[PDB]
């Protein structure tokens, strides 16, 4: 579990919204496993703007942050869950690390703020929602 509070914004895995998140509403993409809802309280998290590909993420199923080196945001095959079919998920990004389903929404973070969240994983392997395109959670 997590999410990024950016402003009057809360981002979270799709797959994990809750009915709050799905009555406020602002954005939601179902290829990206992103949802964004509304809040009535402001956000002090801050998103990183650039292409860094190193970083820090929390791993809840340790209680630990690991320092990983992460690919560039790209279309990657997903296994069938009960969440999703098996596709293809956009703007997604590889470490090795290790990760457990529960740890989806952990936030991997360089020294630039935000870089995205915790959303796939397994095999010694973690993927991470990229959120550093979404310019507009600044404005
Ligand atoms: N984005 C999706 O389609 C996911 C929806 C939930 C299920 N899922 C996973 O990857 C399950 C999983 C296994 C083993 C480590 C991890 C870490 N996070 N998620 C992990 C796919
Ligand atoms: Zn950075």
């Amino acid at each position: 579990s997590g999410a990024i509070y950016v402003g009057n914004y809360r981002v979270v895995n799709r797959h994990l919204a809750t009915h709050n998140d799905w009555a406020n509403l602002v954005w939601e993409d179902s290829s990206r496993d992103l949802l964004v809802s509304s809040t009535t309280a402001q956000g002090c998290d801050t998103i990183a703007r650039c292409d860094c590909q190193t970083g820090v993420y929390y791993c809840s199923s340790r209680r630990k942050h690991y320092p990983v080196s992460f690919s560039k945001p790209s279309l990657i095959f997903v296994e069938a869950s009960e969440y999703y079919p098996a596709r293809y998920q956009s703007h997604l990004m590889l470490a090795v690390g290790h990760s457990e389903p529960g740890d989806c929404g952990g936030i991997l973070r360089c020294q630039h703020g935000v870089v995205g969240i915790v959303s796939t994983g397994g095999n010694g392997l973690v993927g991470f929602a990229d959120v550093r395109d979404l310019l507009w959670l600044d404005e």
